């Protein structure tokens, strides 16, 4: 295991009011698809009507795809310098809240880590995408289960960690193609018509558009019912919750459909991503400008802070906060 | 002790095939947003205008806002992410790394110092360019500053010493820098008028103010020109590039803030967006990335390596400008 923060300290321990994180780690959402960042539509009314949420509108992902993108979002070492060869084996910075005490805890309902957990216990992962943990599966024809799913049962987790800090990942499924129709509950159908096949190209382009975003306002409910969720321990905890997307997505420019495209030659809309932060005003925390020019570089900064720590590789660097 | 991060450097051709012959202007002060080709309202580029083979970037992002900051950075290895001015020195940077390659390397400074980007190479290789002892042109005007121009002359007798060989000649100008624009050049160049002739900037007219930078501009404009046609009289027996980046913007009032020096956390876009040019000879075979491709200043240290066909595993993936 090669370290990158072993003079990491936390300055003020859990004493002083515990802090609670959540971190969507969200998927295949396009910046320039967001109501705030220009868009033609309102595809994010909830987080509208919730104060103290800032949206950055100038984010750039690692990478285009989510084996690429998320193990990034928590590394040490930038885009410029990750390489998904060696990743796993670098101390990340979950590897580093984790050892000066902050509970981590990882919900996934996309995939897996993606590897990003691997050195932690195995009981802090949950696989979200079955019906065997997530409640919230019977919702809609296609028995897929739902991120809101995620959020039950999360007091329980809190109780078992009473007074700690406590980080919590939830991993999205929120747009991932190629069926968007499929990525949300019949009470998000609000643009029509939509594409319903799996090939993008014999689509009509403004039936693919309003199945992309529809998936959307499904990850804006999923979005304000987590800080809801951490608004009932605004009391015993300082809350906050940070979104960013993995990567963007094409939806039919020059041909182009999905991500996965090489860095060197993906096109603008698979790297532009939408971020939110969201903290209750008793915490003192104060968010970066809105047009703070951003990229997943600026993530494992923004954990550090949220939890007082201290590491001298990661700071002057720019953070969300 | 010198810290290295390209031991592994390596030359892919020998100057066999054709010696290859690269000016870099290091520019001073000049803002992306009153370059013409980037849609300034003013032709502050008129000779770059009419030389084929020139190609404009419209989105570069300087690492600094300062040229102790942003200079050591342009030749870093390290990235914007992990650079440290205070530690510089002691890096390769990518001048060790040519040099050692065989490219000769020459530093005419007519703006300040390397600083410290030059030092670990024989003082005989930087060379200054403020004072009448070096620069032939420097009773042009009624403050007796040496002009940047004054850098193209004689550089006939380095090539003519460096024969055959690869060569990069760095140029430090001193362009646009503050506050006394209407000071940074000759008469010729004072075309938009008023100018504003006074030190703090805030007491001036918007407009003279802007006079000021934009004429100081269009001396720029003239000094790279000038750089290119030097070069195009030996495209015969080298191929010949050019290569110009600002190290940082500048501010003209708004929000009240001028000059530039804001840390990186607070300052505005205007003291980061910065020019990039880069021109090449017919014949080279180089092919500039397309002009919107997003750039900081980390590209240029793999945009000299790859100018010579060196590859370093150490920024073999970085963006380049070409
Ligand atoms: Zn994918
Ligand atoms: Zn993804
Ligand atoms: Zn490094
Ligand atoms: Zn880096
Ligand atoms: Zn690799
Ligand atoms: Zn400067
Ligand atoms: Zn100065
Ligand atoms: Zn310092
Ligand atoms: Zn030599
Ligand atoms: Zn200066």
């Amino acid at each position: 295991t090669i370290y990158h923060a072993k003079d990491a300290v936390q300055a003020t321990k859990p004493m002083r009011k515990p802090r609670l994180v959540v971190f969507v780690v969200g998927e295949t959402a396009r910046a320039d698809h967001v109501s705030f960042n220009g868009y033609e539509r309102d595809t994010f009314p909830q987080l509208a009507k919730i104060d103290g949420v800032t949206n950055f509108s100038n984010v750039t992902s690692c990478g285009t795809s989510t084996a690429y993108s998320v193990p990034c979002m928590f590394s040490y070492l930038g885009a410029d310098e990750y390489d998904v060869d060696t990743a796993k084996y670098q101390e990340n910075v979950l590897d580093t809240l984790d050892r000066l005490g902050v509970s981590i805890l990882w919900r996934d309902n996309n995939s897996d880590s993606k590897g990003v957990m691997d050195k932690l216990p195995k009981a802090q992962f949950a696989d979200y995408k079955s019906a065997t943990n997530n409640a919230i599966c019977n919702t809609n024809p296609y028995n897929e289960c739902r991120d809101v799913g995620m959020l039950v049962g999360l007091d329980d987790f809190v109780a078992a960690n009473n007074g700690k800090d406590m980080l919590i990942m939830l991993h999205q499924m929120g747009n991932h193609g190629p069926a968007y129709f499929k990525r949300y509950d019949e009470k998000f159908a609000k643009f029509t018509p939509v594409c319903e096949g799996n090939e993008l190209a014999k689509c009509e382009h403004q039936s693919l558009i309003n199945a992309y975003d529809n998936a959307l306002l499904a990850t804006d409910d999923f979005i304000a019912q987590s800080i809801q969720w951490l608004q009932t321990h605004s009391n015993a905890y300082d809350v906050s919750m940070l979104y960013v997307s993995d990567h963007g997505e094409s939806l039919g420019e020059n041909g182009v459909y999905l991500h996965g495209m090489p860095n060197a030659f993906a096109p603008k809309e698979q790297r532009s991503v939408p971020a939110f932060f969201w903290t209750d005003k008793q915490t003192g925390i104060t968010p970066m400008a809105t047009d703070t020019v951003l990229t997943h570089d600026a993530i494992t900064p923004t954990l550090l802070k949220l939890f007082d720590v201290t590491a001298d590789k990661v700071k002057d660097r720019t953070a969300f906060i």
